[PDB]
């Protein structure tokens, strides 16, 4: 007996290609590629061909096939993209198991309470070096898997760790001043505590809103201003913005400008009303799901890989050319990279032992009463992983994308599974080099790189990351920005109002009483690199015009100053585009007698302007709080407890705990295993092709193997 | 019958066989064929197609009728291509008009006989004719004309002939202008080369023993006003040596400190400067592959079954909001012309011709064969005639579309460059996505059309890429790989005494070889009409100020307003921090603000930046070459103004090039505005780009700016 082939197969997620001509499915997804034909004993699976005991069939135009059709060609084992693995990595994430291993441990101490959250569940990180001599040497790990586990106990932050191995809790620490996350449940309470405020309902009904169940509340966090603010250090806090809800699907676009309210999460109540003058909230819709529009004809376009794909995913490494390394998720930071070697002639070289997001902020410019304050630290104050957006195969990467679900906890200890979670996907990036040399014939190769990619969306924007690995060994990390703005509500519907010289004064406007307010994006990337080991050191290689002494006619010489960074102070600097910053290894060299090294370059373009530093005053707090925002570069000691550019408590914090921290002792960064910290930002002010939807933008990170390799890294295989 | 392989094959076409489906594929261009042996009909573009002969399998291979090919492709299924029955005047100079345009000038007694062509282009019809017949279709009224550039021995004439009547309009000799380099010029340095005893002798000195191994390379000598005791009247080229060891690379064996000065006029070396004897490097370093396995990689390809969503007609380009015309120089190569976007129905302007302006390669080595070393790839070698066939499938995406194009060589015949061109579509991520709580989601891919052109020049490739999105963005990138210009030196490793004064210049890539730092710089010339020709410069400096308006904040995100007025002005180093607009102060998008184009000269690189020209401000080429220590430049329109290095920059004493167009300071208000993009790299050298250089690419941006009423992809309304 049977089912419907189109429909099954769409469920399942494939995409179905009918050919009328060839009388031919081609059904693609994933690492699979399949043909087959009404009728016909055999499908074809990535060049293999496969037995049916039943065929599809055809029956008045409508294709019917066997109910295990799917598992006996997708399951079949010739799409060998996925490997099961052996020996269970020690970076593998906690499984589903291990994270309600962890949540049952920490719930039989005598000191857990029900109303009890998790802000983060995560693999407690065997050491480095044990890890290392797994990747590279197969020496089992013998210390036992440990997982963090991140309570929020009301307001308060609890750190328990607990040893999944031996089914017990090894630590229980409240920790003091810290505050916590934004947590799935506060969205819920902030909008249903707002639904039965009597008060709120007037100040709305007194700013033009009629039906108050139509006000769609966000949640914000309140940052930290020594009391100006007026808010208590030590409560649980949240800034609620609104919005008219208009039934366009966009309720982004209609501003109730001029109004917050301050929720005590604890109390649950609103604790106060800022209040400032009336604006009419914009009215006109302005849907960006494509509702009002026509859809135009396109003509296809596929990238396929028919005999299947040229990277191999076993568990959670990949295998990919030379490349070899190991892929995870966090629910803060998102995707994390680790034990990435490159496979030189035999020997696999070390390249970075973890790379992953640090943290990024979204900090504006305007300082009235729903702004000054707005300052998004999406992933540690909301989660990033958490908040992953699922890939929509064929738009949100190239239709030949693999694409990965991801495991981690959720707020209150159960596992969700992230569907389409990180796509990767191999493209063709133009000619790896080309010389066409005179009466000669042609040498060109193409340059092939491998796409790690992820997108996480919180409230009204979309980041989106691809960790690139190019076959000549460089490495890639660009951040991609979009989604819907943040926008002010004026009265002034063109340039031309009497009120838009001072409505425009912190941003543009962007469409008739809307305002794109200015605000920087910053992303910071924490790159533990090991440059064929752990035992680095910072070079400086300046390109400078000195006189010529060597006579001759020129009257200067490019030549460069090199010099050592000897220490995490003097490393924390700007990055200036035109000099080279090598992260280099001093015991060992290529065959011209130079160290070992990669090119780190934080700023390697992008669609927007670009941000020189942080584009606040030396007094501002979030400036205080947050020195990560205001260097390019940053270096310091590798220690296991150091992660966050901003810092691992950042909510409502009264000091620099992250980067300014980790530096503040100025430590030595000769000859020692070094952590590599590349912030970038842009510096927005909009314009009306981002709105209502922001065309994405891009900013380029890049390492560049730098006399790593002796020669041309893709020559080829050497037949002598 | 004839067999189908060796046909198609011939033919340029891609022929897949897929023995389960019993079908071939056939990919050529625009051209997605699918056919079945016995079959009656085939699939071209997805439309059906019946066949006057079906396709046979004889044997396991397969025969086709004779007429097969132009039955198929040349069926009109395919559609790429249309005919053009009214000829864009900015149509290149045909074959034809070619031959006619060398009559005309053969013909005049001034004539001398050995006369060669430095350039023969169309003499383009005024500006404001070309956009009346884009808009309105206004017949241009005026003969096709021609720009004829001879070099008469040394001496350069420019003459401009009448094709339409086939008559002679003038004949302007030019006053110390020195030529560019013809093709035919490497043969003399070399054979010169070969004939000279001292030179031969002076070779073997340095430990050849052979001379007939030892290749030229052909450079110009610069101007150092005397001081290299070069005469400046003389037509003179500099020549560096390499030695053939049969590696395919003499790049890779230089004769360091040997430097020849040829007379090409006299046809003699007539210097020979030599320095310190350093032994040649000897080591095979071949870069073809002849001593290499690639691995064995599964296939990709990038399918368009149904054709393209482009249309070329005659040379005319459509393809969703975009329309241009991509015509073909041999000195500058590529142009881009009457460049409008299709908003909402309505044809705006936004940029009249863009174009590669000039690039130059300047080394940072004062030493005896580098002092002077500083290509001028276009304007001294005639980078369109230097293009490089783009290789299918490897320089451009297996989707391409790949054009012929066609310039006179130097002797004045006709010259078909196959595959000069690609334009291909490509994703690009996603153009937009919100992906809202509790919600469906929102996401359209990004398309751009990309227009690819190489060009080669000794031993540097580089790639140029103009780009267009839908959203109403044009990126321009420019990539360079290939092979360095190295120095021959006694250090092995960075441990040799010699390796620290062998390094002051540049990097110990090889053995013995040290690939000298210099730079790339790229000048790109951007006439754009933003909206219409009248516009002007606006700066946009977003600042830092303190808090007015009250509450705990100490400061604020503004933003610096102003207009650039002047040309002196609008010459300046590029913030990427900052804004730069190319407004149209006479008309606005909804909101009330002027419509415009960002104009971004740098937005980023692969290779470190030059902010400048790395080069005392008493260098010669510093003061010749202005346009290499300014990203950004806005001149008055001029027709006659092209070449941010001048029209003549061979041995040059002045700076003729964006330095003199900018001279007089003049307003750039209101006006016709001609953008010019500066970006540079500077290469310090490393291990990884040896022997062949892996291409590095820098990018560029023009963005509207409030130029629409909101997100240009969002589509029509209903
Ligand atoms: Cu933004
Ligand atoms: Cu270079
Ligand atoms: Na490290
Ligand atoms: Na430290
Ligand atoms: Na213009
Ligand atoms: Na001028």
């Amino acid at each position: 007996h049977m089912v419907p082939m189109d429909k099954t197969l769409k469920e399942f997620g494939a995409d179905v290609q009918w050919d009328d001509y060839a009388q031919l499915f081609t059904l693609i997804k994933d690492g699979a590629y399949v043909k087959v034909k009404p009728g016909a004993q055999t499908a074809i699976v990535n060049g293999q061909p496969l037995a049916l005991q039943v065929p599809v069939v055809m029956k008045d135009n409508k294709a019917w096939v066997s109910d295990t059709f799917i598992n006996d060609v997708f399951q079949s084992g010739l799409d060998q993209t996925f490997q099961v693995e052996k020996r269970p990595h020690p970076l593998n994430a906690l499984t589903a198991d291990e994270i309600k291993q962890a949540v049952e441990i920490v719930k039989a101490s005598a000191d857990f309470k029900p109303n009890t959250r998790f802000t983060e569940i995560s693999l407690l990180p065997p050491d480095k070096e044990a890890v290392w001599a797994f990747a590279l040497e197969n020496k089992p790990v013998d210390q036992p898997r440990k997982a963090d586990v991140i309570m929020l106990d009301g307001k308060h932050i609890i750190e328990a760790v607990v040893d999944l191995q031996n089914n017990k809790l090894l630590s229980w620490q409240p920790i003091k001043d810290a505050h916590g996350m934004v947590l799935l449940d506060d969205f819920a309470s902030v909008q249903n505590i707002i639904n039965n405020s009597e008060e709120f309902a007037a100040a709305v009904k007194k700013r033009g809103i009629t039906d108050a169940k139509k006000v769609i509340t966000t949640p914000l966090t309140v940052g930290y201003f020594d009391g100006k603010d007026g808010l208590k250090q030590d409560a649980r806090l949240l800034k609620v913005i609104s919005y008219l809800d208009v039934g366009d699907g966009n309720y982004w676009a209609h501003p109730i400008e001029n109004l917050v309210a301050v929720v005590d999460l604890e109390q649950k109540k609103i604790v106060k009303i800022e209040e400032g003058p009336v604006v009419p909230v914009p009215m006109t819709a302005r849907p960006f799901d494509g509702r009002d529009r026509v859809a135009p004809a396109v003509k296809p376009m596929q990238i396929i890989e028919p005999e299947g794909k040229n990277y191999t995913i076993t568990g959670d490494m990949i295998h990919w050319r030379n490349w070899d390394f190991h892929l995870s998720m966090n629910s803060r930071v998102g995707p994390m990279i680790s034990t990435v070697t490159y496979n030189d002639n035999g020997t696999k070289r070390k390249v970075m032992y973890e790379g992953s997001l640090g943290g990024m902020i979204v900090p504006y410019g305007d300082p009235d009463i729903g702004w000054y304050f707005k300052a998004y630290l999406d992933s540690g104050d909301y989660g990033m992983g958490t908040l992953t957006s699922p890939i929509a195969r064929g738009k949100d990467a190239p239709s030949n994308a693999v694409l990965l679900n991801e495991t981690i906890a959720d707020y209150t200890g159960v596992p969700m599974e992230i569907p389409r979670a990180i796509a990767v996907f191999e493209r063709y990036a133009g000619p790896e080099y080309k010389h066409q040399e005179m009466g000669q014939p042609n040498v060109s190769t193409e340059r092939r790189e491998l796409v790690v990619r992820w997108i996480s969306t919180v409230g009204n924007y979309d980041y989106i990351f691809d960790w690139i690995f190019h076959e000549n060994g460089t490495i890639g990390i660009d951040a991609g920005a979009t989604g819907i703005e943040a926008v002010k509500g004026v009265k002034a519907k063109t340039m031309h109002d009497e009120t838009a010289k001072d409505d425009t004064r912190y941003g543009t406007l962007i469409d008739h009483n809307i305002v794109g307010t200015t605000h920087q994006h910053i992303y910071n990337f924490r790159l533990d690199l090991d440059v064929d080991g752990e035992n680095n050191s910072l070079v400086a290689m300046d390109p400078v015009v000195k006189p010529n002494t060597a006579g001759g006619p020129r009257t200067s010489t490019m030549q460069v100053n090199q010099y050592n960074i000897g220490n995490e102070q003097d490393a924390a600097q700007k990055f200036d585009p035109g000099t080279i910053r090598l992260l280099s290894n001093p015991n060992k060299e290529n065959r011209m007698g130079n160290p070992v090294s990669y090119q780190i370059i934080p700023y390697a373009g992008g669609t927007h302007p670009v941000a020189k530093g942080a584009q606040f005053a030396p007094d501002e707090w979030i400036y205080h709080r947050l020195s990560f925002m205001d260097k390019q570069l940053w270096v310091t000691r590798y220690h296991p407890g150091e992660r966050f550019p901003e810092g691992k408590y950042p909510n409502r914090s009264t000091h620099d705990t992250g980067l300014g921290q980790y530096s503040k002792d100025n430590e030595s960064l000769d000859n020692t295993d070094a952590v590599v910290w590349m912030t970038t930002g842009t510096t927005h002010v909009a314009r009306a092709e981002e709105w209502p939807i922001m065309p994405t933008e891009w900013v380029h990170t890049l390492l560049k193997p730098w006399n790593f390799f002796d020669e041309t890294p893709t020559l080829g295989a050497l037949k002598k």
